[PDB]
């Protein structure tokens, strides 16, 4: 599991459950190729997106569908989504955890990068 | 204006208006003594807390009454308040902006020292 | 000034100066077309991006070149940039401030809509 | 484990390891009574602070010694510490996770509250 995503809800003080997450990788022609997708669990975590073999060097985009999350709670939020774009594995394989903290008009994102 | 406080509301996407803010300075007996007070304006800002002459080296605490702010909006908050504790003017006067971004179960605070 | 961007540096406690910012608007073919551009001032602010007449309903992307900012300081960053994507003026003109707080491995963004 | 603390470093993209954390509970005379303390592990997590029996209703303060953390890294930070003050267990026992994200001139804190 070299790529994990965790999402928290700053309004309710809870994991953000059932949030859709789409991962893309920049292709040779500069377009965003679909790479993996999933949804956060009851713990707010999304595991199993990829493998060490599949998760090669590249520029990756993680798009978290925060708009659908807020709308289901009856809230009209500001952002269309929360996105994280980063170069991965440039100095060799690493494990990446992307965390996002969500409010209707704000989000914060952080990465922890570890060397296995 | 060597010390300014700005408060924003991450739920409504607005300045946080009428938020009570108390500033304390640590005294020799390690007690917090009142130093300045006010409430945020319609822009979420609190100016005129102190003067350069009064704002000397020390440890300061800025206490933002976030609980009363959320209660006024009918929202149950987690924190009793948001406190920001820092050393100021330990190398002579400086200008300090303390910004706070509020959510019911989270807050962020940053300092801009110019 | 219906759209303003402010960028702060959480490592140095300062405005983030000379940060390149590009604004795009989503077109009918779902491509991002250039809409406005600039760089933050010495106060970390970018004003004068658009006018009320030009800033119509649409989906907008504000792309902040955070990587170049950290590289200029000799600091290795995580993100390629910070993007903020939002729908604006879908109920008529509004005023929008997008603030971003930057750290090498983290950023926060908030909108104040007045 | 009804009270857990997690601390992350936003400059390095890592857990904040060996960070001292002091917990206090407001006493009947309005003073802060020492309640528990510990330090974050190699994962940035501090477990085992208290028990269900010990962690009664009250107003609690969690003080995270961010100044010593930054100074050990050669950085002179802004804050003396990061503190979180909250009423706990008012509607019955809950589990609290307090997370803090640290930068030299900024910190963010969030709570997740769950009902066991
Ligand atoms: O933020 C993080 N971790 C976390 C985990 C659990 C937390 O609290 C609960 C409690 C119960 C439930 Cl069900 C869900 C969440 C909280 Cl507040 C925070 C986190 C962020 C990054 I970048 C990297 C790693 I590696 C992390 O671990
Ligand atoms: O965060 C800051 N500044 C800011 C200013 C304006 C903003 O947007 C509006 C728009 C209309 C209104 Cl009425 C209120 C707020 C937002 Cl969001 C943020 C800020 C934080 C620090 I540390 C230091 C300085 I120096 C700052 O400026
Ligand atoms: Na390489
Ligand atoms: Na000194
Ligand atoms: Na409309
Ligand atoms: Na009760």
């Amino acid at each position: 599991c070299p790529l994990m995503v965790k999402v928290l809800d700053a309004v309710r003080g809870s994991p953000a459950i059932n949030v859709a997450v789409h991962v893309f990788r920049k292709a040779a022609d500069d377009t965003w190729e679909p790479f993996a997708s999933g949804k956060t669990s009851e713990s707010g975590e999304l595991h199993g997106l990829t493998t060490e073999e599949e998760f090669v060097e590249g520029i990756y985009k993680v798009e978290i569908d925060t708009k659908s999350y807020w709308k289901a709670l009856g809230i009209s939020p500001f952002h269309e989504h929360a996105e994280v774009v980063f170069t991965a594995n440039d100095s060799g394989p690493r494990r990446y955890t992307i965390a996002a903290l969500l409010s209707p008009y704000s989000y914060s994102t952080t990465a922890v990068v570890t060397n296995p």
